């Protein structure tokens, strides 16, 4: 069987007081093709762009995303910086210059093995209203909101494939 | 090269109203061994396991890790999955039942083929004095602060491998 509730809650440790500050900030995920995964995150998701990171010598960009007013961005180039980076949340997409040219390279989801990661997920006010809106823009999907074994949450698949959890947290009470 | 500030602007769509309350909620993890890593999330990292889920018929776990106050966890059942589903930046770490005793078994971090995922990152207000408390306390590191290619930011490693960036949002604005 799995843990007992008992037995979770006697491996966790209250938190030390050094670490009061601290924020989960990112998630990163490396993107064959930027032009497609720009669009798919601002178009399908609508997230926002809050910073473009280049590094010629290293050749890869990074694209920081995340559910942010385009007005709150600063204008002064270090300001944005510190700011896009104490944004809690942000998905950061890493391209590795020359992927999106190379037919014989591609990324690995994590859901095949071999497994590790599995996916990000966004809540959302409906499933089945979000859902509707991304069959309409053709986006594939993993798992209909009634497909599968979960009943009432989606997956839908990015341009590189991964997987993004759609879920409504008010619903999710009859699950368990 | 990459793409031009330009050329990623082109790529970007207004964000649809529709989408205006989504809220990146998660990133999924698969963990191997779910008592080591409670221990590394709540002590190395402070974090507060907000949420534990059991579903006996499918043989999994999963537990939900943030930067939240353990005393704004609501008491009823219903409550809290609705609160617990609905913080942003959740950490998710899925346990399927008995990897913990199978020696032929282990997760992928991502970070060599095949690539994918590459990291969750944490904002701290000093880099240098979180890593000598990482130190003090054992934690395997993939990147030390002043070594690789970008000083002042850090990659240590969970149970499992997966990596973790420990960045100051102040200190990297002269990486650029
Ligand atoms: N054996 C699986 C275990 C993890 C698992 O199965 N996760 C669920 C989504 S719950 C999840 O990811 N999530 O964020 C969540 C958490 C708590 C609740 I309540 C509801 C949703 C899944 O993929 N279901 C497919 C289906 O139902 O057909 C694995 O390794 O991925
Ligand atoms: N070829 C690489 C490209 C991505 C990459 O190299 N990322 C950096 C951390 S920046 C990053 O992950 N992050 O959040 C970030 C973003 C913007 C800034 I400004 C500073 C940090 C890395 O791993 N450096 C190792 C080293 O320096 O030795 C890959 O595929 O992983
Ligand atoms: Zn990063
Ligand atoms: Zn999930």
């Amino acid at each position: 069987g799995g843990l007992t509730d008992e037995a979770a809650l006697s491996c966790c440790s209250d938190a030390d007081p050094s670490t009061k500050d601290f924020l989960l900030q990112q998630t990163m995920l490396r993107v064959k093709d930027p032009k497609k995964s720009l669009d798919f995150y601002t178009r399908v998701l609508g997230m926002t762009l809050i910073q473009k990171c280049d590094f010629p010598i290293m050749k890869f960009s990074l694209y920081f995303l995340a559910y942010e007013d385009k007005n709150d961005i600063p204008k002064e180039k270090d300001e944005k910086i510190a700011w896009a980076l104490s944004r809690k949340a942000t998905l950061e997409l890493t391209h590795n210059w020359g992927t999106e040219d190379d037919e014989t390279q591609s990324y690995h989801n994590g859901n095949s093995d071999p497994r590790g990661f599995g996916h990000i997920g966004i809540a959302v006010p409906d499933v089945y209203s979000a859902c509707k809106r991304f069959e309409e823009l053709g986006v594939k999907f993993v798992k209909k909101p009634d497909d599968g074994k979960m009943k009432g949450l989606a997956f839908i698949q990015d341009p590189d494939g991964y997987w993004i959890e759609i879920l409504n947290p008010n619903k999710m009470a009859t699950l368990m």
